């Protein structure tokens, strides 16, 4: 007998923490949000101070950040960053994100208050961008 | 008449995400990054038959707690909320028979055990199949 | 009595794959790879009532097949079988309901659409939610 | 001004978006890898193998000669360039190097035993996960 044969699984341990070690959890976790929820958002602007607390079924997020000021946050699937807003216009901030570990495309979000009285959330990687229209409850 | 035929190419996509969450695929995803891909640490506080049990992972920290042969809600390792009831079975092990607030599955259990050698196990069970966890105190 | 209080770390964790499998996690998980994390590219074959449909992605190619107004067997958008059924709503529409060969869920159907203007308009219903999406000839 | 409670209308391509950073081949490889029971065959001719594993999801068929560097995928689905060595008569390793990007360090063994298992390591970064398997 060599290696040639019909194989049937009797044992399979501990894949969990393969799974850890590659970050498959944090993918999972955030695309559950951000990909497979329905979001409402909670805006607070205090001058450029800006609150944004998104809900969903499975998880609240919440961040706190001053436009100019490097704050972290994580990017759509789940990898921490750091984050700078900038006003690109008087309705509209931009956001560049640096991983923290790691590479990938590189990402961002622009928030624009329209004339329209919309809000419009952009997320970009590498020049393709997803885009959410909200409007006042 | 209309034909179909052709190679399409994709200009929009709208509002999938309502459909996914409609088909609870969040709570699902959320529930499998927890069980399934993630290294959990375990927190059990017993007084007699009451239970504290506080599960530890990178993307969520949860806390059930029951008393031995009382209904409670949790979830299933696949995120469907379900009425438990735990029993001893013998002194050092306890089975929980779980039934779905909503719809069908498999007949989903757990069972926890202390064993002589101070290990903990737990045995997860869907119809058939069973998954083990061992572990041991800090 | 045995006492299971303690900070318990995972030493083991067996045949968790099994319990994915009986739940069908693996084809929510395959299914979401397609749907929601793929940009699909889609070749149509038309021939009367006789639809061949590739769905091509990064991850996978599917080939589905269906002649409106027999019952075929196909996957709900988030992988669970169904039986499924095509009508005419027009010359220009068709729609599909479907049915879960196993357990309850959300109502789902989809309709497929050839606009004036040349679009493939495809729509994906659950319950009273809507996803669209819309292609162009390449 | 930003402030208020915003109801979303509309949500646009968000697959665009997963697909570019990679959400769908995870998906997809962790689908066969963790959430599916495998079966396995293997042709071995020689030094030569054929290794096909079924799930309910997917077939996956690697064909590689023990010394020769062949492309296969990471246990998360990253196209890899791969190199199996004879470590013992009965035992063969693995070393991988991903195509594009940056990873932790991947390698797989497999072990014929004396008690007639087939035992599969696969690592990340020194953490290992077995999977022991008899013949059907
Ligand atoms: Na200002
Ligand atoms: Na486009
Ligand atoms: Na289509
Ligand atoms: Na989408």
């Amino acid at each position: 007998p060599n290696f040639s044969g019909n194989w049937k699984i009797i044992r399979s341990e501990n894949f969990e923490e393969l799974l850890k070690v590659l970050g498959v959890n944090v993918m999972l976790a955030a695309i559950a949000v951000a990909a497979a929820s329905k979001p409402a958002v909670e805006i607070k602007q205090e001058g450029d101070t800006f609150y944004i607390k998104t809900s969903t079924t499975v998880r609240t997020t919440e961040i706190n950040f001053k436009v100019g000021e490097e704050f972290e946050e994580q990017t759509v699937d789940g990898r921490p960053c750091k984050s700078l807003v900038k006003w690109e216009s008087e309705n509209k901030m931009v956001c560049e994100q640096k991983l923290l570990k790691g590479e990938g495309p590189k990402t961002s979000w622009t928030r624009e208050l329209t004339n329209d009285g919309e809000l419009i959330l952009t997320m970009t990687a590498d020049d393709v961008v997803c885009t959410r229209v909200y409007v006042r409850e």
